[PDB]
This record gives C-alpha cells, sequence and structure tokens, in this order.
C-alpha cells in the first residue's frame, strides 16, 4: 500500500547503522568487526509485528513505547531483531549512523538502553543536515560506544553457553527515537531486540513494521 519497504519514512530514511570494534593493530593493518549492521544503500513490504507484544520490553510513563505510539505517527515505528556477532581487548568500540531526507532539519537522536524493560542508560545527540546531491544527509559517524555497552559486550562474550547469552539478551533492549529538534515532531522510532548469532554466521537483522 503506502507500507514500508525498509527502515524509514518518506521524511527520514536510515542509510546505514553499525556497531563495530577495531583492534589496536588496525593501525598497522586495518580490520573492523561488526556486532550489528544495517546497510540500506523494488522490494516487498516489510513484515509487521504488533506493538503491544513488546510494550513490556520497554519503559512506561514518559518516553514509553505506548505513549510514543499514541503520539505517532504510526508509520515511523519499526522493530529490528539483531543476531549479534560476538566472536572477535582494548580496541576502539564504535557506533556509526547515517540518515537521509529531502528536507533540511536538525535531528535529535535519543538512544535509550533498557534492562528488563526499564530505562538504564540514555544518549542524546544532535546533528544538523548536510546538503549532498539534492538529498540531505545526517552523519553520526564513529561515535564512541558508551562504556556500559563495551563492558556488557565483554561480560556477555565470556558466558560459557550461547543459550545463556540469549537468556541475558532476552532482557536487554534499545529504544531509538529520532525527532526534529525544532518542531519536536517524531520522525523515526526503532525498537531493537537482540540475539547472539553463531560463530560461523556473522551479524544479521530482520526489520519489522510496528502496527496496531
Amino acid at each position: 500500500a503506502w507500507q514500508a519497504r525498509g527502515l524509514g519514512t518518506a521524511r527520514l530514511q536510515l542509510v546505514e547503522f553499525s556497531a563495530f570494534v577495531e583492534p589496536p593493530d588496525a593501525v598497522d593493518s586495518y580490520q573492523r568487526h561488526l556486532f550489528v549492521h544495517i546497510s540500506q544503500h523494488g522490494a516487498p513490504p516489510l513484515e509487521s509485528v504488533d506493538v503491544r507484544q513488546i510494550y513490556d520490553k520497554f519503559p512506561e510513563k514518559k518516553g514509553g513505547l505506548r505513549e510514543l505510539y499514541d503520539r505517532g505517527p504510526p508509520h515511523a515505528f519499526f522493530l529490528v531483531k539483531f543476531w549479534a556477532d560476538l566472536n572477535w581487548s582494548g580496541g576502539f568500540y564504535g557506533v556509526s549512523s547515517q540518515y537521509e531526507s529531502l528536507e533540511h532539519m536538525t535531528l535529535t537522536c535519543s538512544s535509550k538502553v533498557c534492562s528488563f524493560g526499564k530505562q538504564v542508560v540514555e544518549k542524546v545527540e544532535t546533528e544538523r543536515a548536510q546538503l549532498e546531491d539534492g538529498r540531505f544527509v545526517y552523519r553520526l559517524l564513529r561515535s564512541p560506544m558508551c562504556e556500559y555497552l563495551v563492558n556488557f559486550l565483554h561480560k556477555l562474550r565470556q558466558l560459557p553457553e550461547r543459550y545463556m547469552m540469549n537468556s541475558v539478551l532476552e532482557n536487554f533492549t534499545i529504544l531509538q527515537v529520532v525527532t526534529n529538534r525544532d518542531t519536536q515532531e517524531l520522525l523515526l522510532c526503532t525498537a531493537y531486540v537482540f540475539e547472539v548469532s553463531t560463530s560461523e554466521r556473522g551479524a544479521q537483522h530482520h526489520i519489522y513494521r510496528l502496527v496496531r
């Protein structure tokens, strides 16, 4: 219909997102390990997942998934299931995001990190547009990972069975809200749930529309 084919609206599309580590000897010979990755640079509509099912995985009151979805707009809401690649200390742990739009705005991106459906850490970054080839571009490149996430990854990686990592990751989620800084209107809300991938398979994702 007017349904989504990937993670984005007509106002703000996600070009690429990744969380990575570069070992200290990437200086001598460069190498990057991706924990998670989405590259979106004539396709079927995305599958849908009912937003009520994951209410409890995210906080309530203000900034809660229920309230955000009640603000809308409904079509801006996505779920990303990650299978994270956790086989790869003291290198650079990074996160890179890039979005694209037709209109010039200033974005605020709030990444809320939740444990057992309860807000635990939050980052809030702002990014002005940059005009490139008609399209506007928002580049949050190589942002350093919060030391919470880096320690979590090290802790997580040493669990002796992967069903135990999946048990632990069951309760760990991330809510991402991108809003126009000026008009305060939500442009993009992405819910992330997490599994561990096996050793032989690298990172993966499935993107869903969140519906009601």
